[PDB]
């Protein structure tokens, strides 16, 4: 089996992309955040508690008659931005793009934290990091990835995100009409739960490039860039005004500005980021500083390819026996 499911940015700076997925019988359609750094799907639900919710669309178990309670079963999860949510689960029928899971564990908030409330476009993620990292106690559950593998084609999926633009999330096939070039594929260390590997250094605009090792993730789930304090420094350095601002928190720029590509080696290939990936636009309405696009890891633990990274490529994620990432051009 296969799926494809187009993926669609929030708001006009691509903050966050959101994938509409059917759950129960008959299906009710929730736009999900795909998040490949997290392991639970989640969902705003008729349990979420009622001053928790501003305008998602919510799950209703007792409306779907293929969903169970799992009985016992509790999540609780806090994402590296401060936010979080946690209540019980149930099993359904979860479909993305055609291809169905039958016995998908859903988990059901119960509470949600203010961001999630006041993000109106998001009704719940879609985790798809490795299925160690799910929080559902005392039984761990699999992702949807996880139960999807054994029934695809090809034990893949593939995370096409559009600049200002919708993009397309596949299942079990690679669709070779949508990259340019060849796929580069690189090791994968799954020991932190997260799609984890290497890159072989970078560049700044048209200036030569570094060979440097940068252990990170691939993360669809984060905005930004976020690399080590020397890269960011390097970068900000070419750019007229920006510094960074603890008041802020982070590198901002002159929104007058042009901005340099960012280059990321994977392997002897090289993906670069256009200089208009990286303007996230004014701090405040109406302000005249505009706030950057890579910032520093230095306050994370983690180096993070997120959307600014994947969004300039084509990305293949390969849960074979030994998982690999996949990077091409497009």
């Amino acid at each position: 089996s296969t799926g494809s499911a187009t993926t669609t940015p929030i708001d006009s700076l691509d903050d966050a992309y959101i994938t509409p997925v059917q759950i129960g019988t008959p299906a009710q359609t929730l736009n999900l955040d795909f998040d490949t750094g997290s392991s639970d799907l989640w969902v705003f639900s008729s349990e979420t508690t009622a001053s928790e919710v501003d305008g998602q669309t919510i799950y209703t178990p007792s409306k779907s008659t293929t969903a169970k309670l799992l009985s016992g079963a509790t999540w609780s999860i806090s994402y590296g931005d401060g936010s979080s949510s946690s209540g019980d689960v149930y099993t359904d029928t979860v479909s993305v793009g055609g291809l169905t899971v039958t016995g998908q564990a859903v988990e059901s908030a119960k509470k949600v934290s203010s961001s999630f409330t006041e993000d109106s476009t998001i009704d719940g993620l879609l985790g798809l990091a490795f299925s160690t990292l799910n929080t559902v106690s005392p039984t761990q559950q699999k992702t949807f990835f996880d139960n999807a593998k054994a029934s695809l084609d090809s034990p893949v999926f593939t995370a096409d995100l559009g600049y200002h633009a919708p993009g397309t999330y596949n299942f079990g096939f690679i669709d070779t009409t949508a990259y340019t070039g060849s796929i580069t594929y690189t090791a994968v260390s799954t020991k932190q739960g997260f799609w984890e590997w290497t890159s072989t250094g970078y560049a700044v605009g048209s200036g030569t490039f570094k060979s440097t090792s940068i252990d990170g993730i691939a993360d669809t789930g984060t905005t930004l860039l976020y690399l080590p304090a020397t890269v960011v420094s390097a970068y900000w350095a070419q750019v007229s005004g920006a510094k960074s601002s603890s008041s802020v928190g982070g590198y901002v720029f002159p929104c007058s500005a042009t901005l340099p590509s960012f280059t990321f080696g994977v392997g002897s290939a090289r993906i670069v980021i256009p200089g208009d990936y990286i303007d996230f636009g004014p701090i405040s309405t109406g302000s005249s500083s505009c706030f950057g696009g890579i910032q520093s890891s230095a306050g994370i633990g983690i180096n993070i390819f997120g959307d600014v990274a994947l969004k300039a490529a084509f990305v293949v994620f390969n849960g074979a026996t030994t998982p690999t990432l996949g990077f091409a051009s497009k």
